[PDB]
């Protein structure tokens, strides 16, 4: 007799496939869901500088002063990155994941806070006034796991 | 006979969780640490401003030109930045990470040395004449580890 | 800094090596950059309980290379001596890759 | 069986320390190199301010306007900063880097370009005439590596 010995083969045949996959494609979405942050980092100063030069959010990326197309502003993984209104929202690609991302948008929320700006990654959001945003609910919300934590900020 | 192939998963699963995350809360510390610090990089002009042109430290905010309140100047981590005799020190906040460092402090400190002058951040200190600066010892220190490596420089 | 941290304090890690330990790890220590970490006592049967790993450091060309294994310790920036004190886990043990002493 | 599993770490054991250090610590080079650059900044336009009010490179700190103890014009990692007919030398410290830098030098050369004056740093130089200036090849030469990209510009 040895078929116990077989038996439990079978139980690790049957494999878990860890969710430690599936969280780690929303955290290797979160490894491109940052190199759409890495892209707003650059917008961020930049439409930073309309605002402090100019005394309001940006609209579009024509003033912002970055590529007037936001598709041609992109990353491996992202499609576009549009300025609206202060509120850097990117778009994501299709396939290259799985998940639950394809298309899907990730905005970045600025705040002054006397002067010293706050930016929040996150939920989709949308301005509407000097400090007025908008919870921008669309469904283009990328879930909060494949999110990061520190931006897990909605507006507020 | 197979279970020696499940010792070593129990031995995968109690897992280091290694000190490469809270050193690396020390250093994500010293990321939001550098928050403060990306903070006093403003007063770093400023307090010399008021230090060329009155010829003495500012004590205080409302004399260095900056936000008369300190907790206006603030960080996402940062509680608030006041000036204290050119010494320009930053508080912490509270959670937002387990670490020892909320609501503790950060200095930044100043010395010409024939005219150029020489910040090392670090150690709490506090002023007292136009070069005299003393270890403020007040118990929010934040740790060494916490800080930088440059700036691990305290009253000399 | 431009050489290696003698130790904790300075590594910038906590200052106590025994602070920083592992389920069957007693304590990390670094001594002249290099890393030693010894094991706790029991929880297994084999011959680790108390005893050392070292790992070693060196620049090449700029590019570090870190080498497990064989206890060894520093002496200067490049010069690192085999540290063979009786606390070396035996090659069995060890892993391959870093089967590696002082060259 | 997982030992695959444990050679994968011990192959991430054995890291590589990305070169990404010492190209960084050649570019964090580049930054108190900079820190030796921006002292060099002063002396621009006062070293400058006697060559056009005298109509001649000023030989040295005295006749240039500045400490005339070079050692007293430093950086947190600079040595000193002496005038050499208008080219400007520093010199590096010892310890705070590893790095092939420590008492290195630096040197900034200007140039006339009908009367446009033409700043390059790098390799050191020193001016013997006019216009005329040398590569001043003493072993002092902070490697390529270390230095900028815009001023890797030796004697043209
Ligand atoms: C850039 O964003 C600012 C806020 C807009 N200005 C105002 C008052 O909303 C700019 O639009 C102005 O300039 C464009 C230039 O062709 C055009 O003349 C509009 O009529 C103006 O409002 C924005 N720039 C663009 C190119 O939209
Ligand atoms: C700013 O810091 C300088 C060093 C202070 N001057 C002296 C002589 O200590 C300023 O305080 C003076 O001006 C304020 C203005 O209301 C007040 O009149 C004080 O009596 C002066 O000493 C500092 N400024 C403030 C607003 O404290
Ligand atoms: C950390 O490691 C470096 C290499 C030491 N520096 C030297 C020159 O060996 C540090 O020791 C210095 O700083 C401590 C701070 O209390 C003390 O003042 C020593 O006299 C210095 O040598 C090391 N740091 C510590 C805390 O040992
Ligand atoms: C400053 O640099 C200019 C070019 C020098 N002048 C000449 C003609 O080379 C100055 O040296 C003169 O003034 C000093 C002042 O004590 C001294 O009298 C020399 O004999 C002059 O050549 C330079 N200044 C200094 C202080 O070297």
């Amino acid at each position: 007799f040895t078929l116990i010995e077989l038996m439990i083969v079978i139980a690790i045949v049957g494999i878990l496939a860890a969710v430690a996959l599936p969280a780690y494609q929303d955290y290797t979405a979160r490894a491109q869901v940052s190199e759409a942050i890495l892209l707003a980092e650059g917008q961020k100063s930049a439409v930073t500088e309309y605002y402090l030069n100019h005394g309001k959010w940006p609209e579009n990326n024509t003033s912002a002063g970055v590529a007037s197309s936001p598709t041609d502003i992109k990353g491996k993984y992202v499609k576009e990155v549009e300025v609206k209104n202060g509120v850097v929202t990117a778009t994501m690609l299709s396939s290259g994941v799985n998940n639950e991302i394809k298309g899907k948008k990730l905005s970045l929320w600025a705040r002054r806070e006397n002067g010293s700006v706050k930016w929040f990654c996150g939920q989709p959001v949308t301005r509407t006034d000097d400090d007025t945003v908008a919870d921008a609910k669309d469904g283009k919300e990328i879930d909060t796991k494949h999110l990061p934590s520190t931006c897990r900020d909605n507006f507020d």
